[PDB]
């Protein structure tokens, strides 16, 4: 229907499925530990396509730049975008650039198209499935917030920004797309939002063992100083994947064999009770609902 969840849309095309997504990027500063707005723009789009089971086919880039922006800054961002797309690889086939008088530096908006031979969505989780994350959680958002507050560590806290279509493909090549039941790119509102979307869209409950969520020591420390949970901030180089129970170990091992999935872990399982909710277990057995950041409860 003409005219006007926001993770990407699927469009049937004859026998196959085209996935279409768009995302704007307004990160400030433009460069951060581990990356920059250019790498972020390419990685986020690629990751949004990957979690829908779509091989990236093309990216389109719109840049809005302020008149006062130094040409060298622009060149560095373009070089990063080009390099990041080449890691996939996926061509940047078209774009647009606008200059404004406004006192901004640069915004980058990327759209992407992918083709999914075997579509995956956040609505396909099944009871008994294992819930995996491809690596440490909270790195991107905590690294950027930390830098902004002048918080620094011996081992520099960096963003994990990177395209992870390779991590997703590694699992599919091992266990088959049919055994990957759901995925989500844990960007806005982080891991907690991602898990709640899968629980609600698949109409299943999710039980997560808190101790099993991989969190770097530096991220745990910084998040305590910042007063925010690492489960609630953006990740930019991770995937949440729900897989058939009998293939959980194989999927875990496939991810761990990739450089970007080295720290992958099984963090929970899909259940038949509290459908639509995510329950978090403490080491001692304590349980509470894992709610996306903001409202509630008591």
């Amino acid at each position: 229907a003409g005219g006007e969840l926001d993770d990407g849309a699927t469009i049937p095309f004859g026998d196959k499925h085209i996935v279409f997504t768009i995302d704007g990027h307004t990160v400030k500063p433009l460069f951060f530990p581990g990356g920059d707005i250019g790498r972020l723009a390419v990685s986020g789009t690629v990751n949004d396509l990957a979690v829908m089971g779509a091989e990236p086919i093309a990216l389109a880039n719109s840049m809005i730049i302020g008149e006062g922006l130094d040409m060298e800054v622009l060149k560095r961002v373009l070089k990063s975008m080009d390099e990041t797309a080449r890691e996939v690889p996926v061509p940047i086939v078209t774009g647009d650039t606008k200059v404004v008088e406004d006192k901004i530096e640069m915004f980058v908006i990327t759209a992407g198209i992918g083709i999914a031979e075997h579509p995956v969505s956040d609505a396909g989780a099944k009871v008994g499935d294992a819930v995996l994350v491809s690596g440490t959680i909270g790195d991107h958002g905590i690294a950027l917030m930390s830098h902004r507050e002048g918080i620094a560590f011996e081992t520099e806290l960096k963003s994990d920004v990177a395209p992870i279509w390779d991590v997703v493909k590694a699992v599919a090549e091992t266990i088959g797309w049919e055994n990957i039941h759901a995925m989500k790119d844990p960007t806005r509102a982080g891991l907690s939002n991602a898990l709640n979307e899968i629980a609600r869209k698949s109409n299943v409950g999710i039980l997560v063992r808190e101790a099993d969520i991989p969190i770097r020591p530096e991220v745990r420390a910084a998040s305590e100083m910042l007063g925010i949970s690492p489960y609630d901030v953006a990740n930019e180089g991770k995937v949440v994947m729900v897989v058939a129970r009998e293939y959980a170990e194989e999927a875990l091992e496939a991810m761990r064999k990739t450089e970007k999935g080295r720290n992958a872990a099984i963090i929970g399982e899909v259940i038949a009770d509290y459908r639509g909710k995510v329950l978090l277990e403490t080491g001692i057995g304590g349980k509470r609902f894992m709610e996306p950041p903001e409202g509630d409860p008591v």
